[PDB]
């Protein structure tokens, strides 16, 4: 068991700014709007 | 000499996996009735 | 005694992703507005 | 000369968690009435 | 007792390239490019 | 130049995260239609 502790807590900031972007082109695919 | 820099190698593959979700949910938005 | 500071490093990254799954399944709640 | 690879990777954690709190006070301004 | 468990975290990695040639094949049947 | 076996892995694991965002920005070129 050298340290790969230290490995699995960075690989957790990673998961969280790539979720961000999934939400904010959903807006841009929404933001077409309705023409009546 | 701590630093443990053989730690970054599993965090990059966390980044792939979520992108592949993002395609699933467009075609779940996109399902709804049928358009005649 | 009154804290611990090495607890808390690890716990700010994990709370980031948490905090995005719980605004998520309260949406799910909406889906019940039709009786079978 | 002084590094600041310090700052980098403490500032990566802190950063995810006060752009979730940016969004819930966007939506004040979206906050707009409805007449069926 | 050396064990083998510790096997399955890069095992991961390899799970993300094989799904993009399944996805790539599976396109072409939905635009088969051949005139009769 | 021996062998060194242990060197080829690591090219699998970046192949993964470099070959979608490639196939992703290539698309949004065939976007256009701009009134003068």
């Amino acid at each position: 068991m050298p340290g790969s502790l230290s490995g699995i807590i960075i690989g957790v900031t990673v998961a969280a700014v790539v979720l961000i972007v999934a939400v904010f082109v959903c807006k841009s695919l929404l933001w077409k709007k309705v023409l009546p």
